[PDB]
């Protein structure tokens, strides 16, 4: 058995059950999360596993890539533009659900194109970005901006004391759709949120946004390398959700499910820690 093969049987079967008591009262110890959280294979993509000439223009970070086998192609349905490459992946939700989501870093200026013609070709509706102050482009516009062939506007801005809820329009063409985008500050790079309360209601804001549409979009989540914030978020929407339905969360489960999906995806033991802490604390919201 290769390396490979070693790192994808890891990622398709480990797991460590917790039920709501153990997660509220007696949860796995601060040195156990740090062992538990190094054993985790990154699914890191080698620049040999892509052939996608002229691909490293428009990434952020050289060695945080898209997978091949869930990466996100650009067909150039409304475009003349070269090539299929964005960096971004679909990743799979709750109970391994197909195109919940998708992982991407925050667009370069050389990307904000590629970008919003992803949001077309994937009906996306739902953009949660995850940032901190001191810090990433403003890719969507004051008033009305044309991007390539879409045109966006904004019709709302709403300040949440822990967020901004804009809402937008993207037309190409007669069509034009609705974008709720969400930015949540005060997330540092490499760091955890201040609190977890603010997190949850992050978590809630997605929850509450109007699914209009027969075949769901998978719902955008971006941060500056699309993976540790990202997937600090995603792995605690998931986990809420099996909390809710099933009384119990498998955190390891959950985090080797996001890197089958995107190498990396949460970056720290710090970051892993508090997913734990995060859970426990909507476990307690959760009814009798």
């Amino acid at each position: 058995n290769t390396p490979r093969e070693v790192t994808l049987h890891f990622l398709r079967t480990a797991g460590h059950p917790l039920t709501r008591w153990a997660l509220q009262r007696q949860p796995p110890s601060p040195k156990q999360l740090e062992e538990e959280f190094l054993k985790i294979p990154s699914n890191f993509v080698s620049p040999e596993d892509l052939d996608i000439p002229g691909h490293a223009s428009k990434d952020r970070y050289k060695t945080i890539l898209p997978n091949p086998q869930s990466r996100v192609c650009l067909g150039r349905a409304q475009s003349q533009e070269d090539g299929d490459y964005i960096n971004a992946n679909y990743i799979r939700g709750y109970d391994g659900k197909e195109k919940v989501y998708i992982a991407t870093q925050g667009p370069m200026p050389n990307t904000v194109s590629d970008f919003w013609e992803m949001v077309w070709q994937e009906e996306v509706s739902l953009i949660v970005m995850l940032t901190q102050l001191r810090e990433c482009v403003h890719y969507w516009p004051t008033e009305e901006e044309t991007y390539g062939p879409f045109q966006i506007r904004i019709q709302d801005m709403k300040e949440c004391p822990e967020y901004t809820v804009r809402q937008l329009t993207i037309q190409y063409q007669e069509e034009r759709r609705d974008v709720k985008h969400i930015l949540f500050s005060a997330w540092p790079d490499h760091q955890t949120p201040e609190s977890a309360g603010p997190l949850l209601r992050l978590v809630a804001e997605v929850e509450e946004s109007p699914e209009t549409a027969a075949h769901p979009g998978p719902i955008v989540v971006h941060c500056s390398a699309g993976i540790g914030r990202t997937g600090c978020f995603i792995a605690t929407r998931i986990g809420c959700q099996q909390l809710k339905a099933r009384g119990e969360v498998d955190i390891l489960g959950i985090v080797c499910q996001l890197r089958l999906d995107r190498g990396g995806m949460i970056q720290t033991a710090e970051q892993y820690q508090f997913l734990h802490h995060t859970l426990a604390l909507y476990a307690g919201q959760l009814p009798e």
